[PDB]
């Protein structure tokens, strides 16, 4: 069978991983598809309640990693080896067997939500809430999912695609749309101006990036453009569906953030524009009436997630209210407010604040059904107003949201980039990196803003180019560092995406690198040809159990030595124009230190890093075309992800000749073991240096394609 229940332990493939599982605890494997290599997991009660906690066994000396939510919002990441370790609003657990990986997936269930949390016992608990006193039930089948496997990654993708056809409810990251704007620099007005931001503003950033040579080609305008008002530090609801006055041309009140837009995009050059609302239209909601059918609504407290945030017990939101929209209104809601935002040339939305919905469902069916009617409604009006798929989801780390995603393609992965707290530039590299590994699933996570003038921005930016996902600042106007952006943009705006979410490596997944005060967190991620690895010191702070907020805890050392190798790229494989014949040797390159040292097949390289220090690597294979001659591209060497800009790779062994499709400009780099006979561009021959100690072939790339002419060919004779 494989996942089973015998005697009162969890076995998974002859490893007991639960004791003690209670015999009230239900399994099964069947589908309508149908028998499944995992087991779905429920329980019968002999009441029926809107809340029951139920143990499913105890754990005990298995490392586990997990995602839980530290605020309502937002997940971070918890490493231990007892259930007591587990915290509360766990939403996601990885478990090692000492080789095997165990996925527990806690779910969505007709109006009821799961998730776990541990308990002074070391059981493992599963929590289940309808989020409404009136919805109420005894028994449940499938309220948790159960898979193992050998690869840890593939482990999860694969768990993940037995719920989605169990539910339904929701598609794979790789079945959906992404918008135009992850291939493009952008530019986010929130750290620029707060609520403060007008179109002057706007405009005033726009300029100043594209004057420096990295011209933003979206912008998002956050928070602060819409019309809101406090009721007749109070609470402010919104009160119509346009802009307010900073954003109505000064000349013509009629026109209203069409100025902006057309601004932006006609005079300024920019293919995108975003903007933020909240899903309940503004942090109060939306002012009382009839017309969206708005009415006062009060947040319920659930346990977990004010034993994590004990401030959400006294939030403005909570303690105020907020105005919500009818579930027979809100596709009315959004779609006027998405067709006003759209016929005035906006392309999408930033909508946050999401996670409000799973307290709110009091009067109306509990947690599950409001977010889901809210999410249907939303999808329906983007679909319609902004087929591009213009939505980014913010604020919305809750299965309930992530069980219905069912279209929407990019995620916030982390709580906010601070640029005025110390305590949370290592924070938001761990978060982004371990929640990426469950979140990636769904959505393309967005690691968010940050700034380019700040003492941790080489960090930040380095984390953002291996991201493989949206890639933008939130500079002020005049604030930046030009040098740092070119690492990051070409030219004409585009950027050098990674293709997959960036996450941890095989060896961090398990080990702590903001508490352990051993290890340096490592981020993988792959180009087309080459894979990338960054390599990060985020110790010395992470989230307290004892505090319940983020602070700065103790470190034996500043400085900590680890190590790197080729296969720490889990699919690296796929970037080998050869995979069947390859040895796994690589070429890597170090584009802090610009050193390129040729590594074998499972070899170490020692890598040291104090506390918010990092290191970036490209990491090619390495193609043999016969003894002695041997290649690897590197790519746009003086750009973070450096390997993102080669597209296409032919090795060609019979005329020692390797040909490239390579885009953007700068200087570009490769490993070939022997010095090149010549070096073609587009037909002419061009200079070039080679180091011959290291291998390190160099030439310059010295305007983007002309045309449209997409990519630069490159042909390299050996
Ligand atoms: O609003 C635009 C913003 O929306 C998302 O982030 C929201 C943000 O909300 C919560 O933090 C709000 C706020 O808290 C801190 O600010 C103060 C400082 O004492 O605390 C008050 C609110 O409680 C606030 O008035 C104070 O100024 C913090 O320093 C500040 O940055 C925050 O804005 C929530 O805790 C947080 O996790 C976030 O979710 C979106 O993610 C942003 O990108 C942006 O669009």
């Amino acid at each position: 069978p494989a996942v089973r229940i015998s005697d009162g332990n969890l076995i998974i493939k002859n490893r007991t991983i639960l004791t003690g599982v209670p015999d009230n605890v239900i399994t099964t494997s069947a589908s309508e598809a149908g028998p499944v290599e995992g087991v779905f997991v429920g329980a019968v009660f002999n009441k029926e309640e809107s809340k029951h906690i139920v143990p499913i066994g105890t754990l005990r000396n298995s490392r586990f990693m997990s995602c839980f939510r530290f605020k309502l919002w937002w997940m971070a990441q918890r490493m231990g080896e007892m259930g007591r370790d587990i915290p509360y609003e766990t939403q996601f657990l990885l478990v090692e067997s000492n080789k095997v990986y165990t996925v527990f997936l806690p779910l969505i269930e007709g109006s009821f939500r799961s998730c776990l949390q541990g308990n002074v016992n070391d059981e493992v608990e599963l929590c289940l809430e309808s989020g409404d006193v009136d919805t109420k039930r005894s028994s449940f089948t499938h309220s948790l999912y159960i898979h193992a496997g050998t690869d840890p990654f593939q482990t999860i993708t694969d768990a993940i695609r037995t719920v989605k056809l169990h539910l339904n409810s929701f598609r794979q990251r790789h079945e959906k749309k992404l918008p135009g704007i992850v291939d493009y620099f952008g530019w986010c007005t929130w750290d620029a101006f707060y609520q403060e931001v007008t179109q002057e503003g706007v405009e005033a950033g726009l300029k100043s990036l594209a004057a420096g040579g990295t011209p933003p080609k979206f912008v998002i305008i956050d928070d602060g453009w819409q019309s809101v008002e406090r009721d007749a530090s109070p609470i402010f609801r919104l009160t119509g569906i346009k802009e307010n006055e900073k954003f109505k041309k000064k000349d013509d009140p009629n026109v209203g953030i069409k100025n902006i837009v057309k601004i932006a995009k006609e005079k300024h050059g920019l293919r995108y524009v975003y903007v933020w609302h909240a899903i309940t239209g503004y942090w109060g909601g939306v002012r009382p009436g009839e017309e969206y059918g708005s009415v006062m609504k009060y947040p319920n407290m659930s346990k977990g997630v004010v034993e994590n945030d004990p401030t959400w017990k006294t939030d403005v939101m909570t303690l105020q209210g907020l105005g919500l929209v009818s579930p027979k209104k809100v596709y009315k809601f959004y779609n006027e407010l998405h067709s006003y935002l759209a016929d005035a040339g906006v392309d999408g939305v930033k909508v946050a604040v999401q996670c409000v919905l799973e307290t709110l469902g009091g009067g109306l069916g509990g947690r599950v059904e409001l977010t889901r009617q809210f999410h249907q409604a939303l999808d329906s009006s983007v679909a319609k107003n902004f087929p591009d798929n213009g939505c980014i989801a913010c604020m919305s780390h809750n299965t309930d949201a992530l069980y219905c995603s069912k279209q929407a393609a990019v995620i916030r992965a982390s709580d906010d980039f601070y640029p005025r707290d110390p305590v949370s530039h290592t924070i938001h590299i761990a978060s982004v990196a371990y929640n990426s590994v469950f979140l990636g699933e769904f959505m393309q996570p967005d690691w968010d803003m940050f700034h380019s003038v700040h003492p941790a921005a080489e960090y930040h930016a380095s984390a953002r180019a291996i991201s493989g996902g949206p890639l933008y600042v939130s500079d002020s106007p005049g604030k930046h560092n030009f040098e740092l952006l070119r690492k990051l943009v070409l030219p004409d705006g585009s950027i050098l995406r990674a293709r997959l979410p960036g996450r941890p490596t095989r060896d961090c997944l398990f080990a702590d690198p903001a508490r352990d005060g051993v290890s340096l967190l490592k981020i993988w991620n792959m180009n087309k040809y080459t894979g990338v690895l960054g390599v990060y010191n985020c110790q010395g702070a992470a989230w307290s159990s004892t505090e319940r907020k983020n602070i700065f805890h103790q470190t034996k050392t500043d400085s900590l030595t680890g190590s790197i190798r080729g296969r720490d790229v889990h699919s690296i494989s796929e970037a080998s124009t050869d995979p069947t014949t390859w040895n796994g040797d690589c070429a890597v390159y170090s584009q802090s230190r610009g050193e390129l040292i040729v590594m074998p097949y499972n070899v170490s390289l020692p890598v040291s890093l104090k506390i918010r220090e990092h290191e970036i690597f490209t990491v090619s294979p390495i193609s043999h075309l016969v003894d002695g001659v041997s290649f690897a591209p590197i790519g746009l060497v003086n750009m973070y992800n450096s390997g993102g800009a080669i597209e296409g790779l032919r090795y060609e062994a019979e005329k020692m000749k390797v040909v490239m499709e390579v885009k953007g400009c700068g200087k570009f780099g490769s490993y070939s073991s022997v010095k090149p006979k010549r070096c073609v561009v587009e037909s002419n021959e061009i200079a070039f240096e080679y180091d011959s100690s290291s291998g390190l072939v160099t030439f310059e790339l010295d305007k983007m394609p002309i045309e449209n002419k997409r990519f630069h060919l490159i042909q390299v004779e050996l």
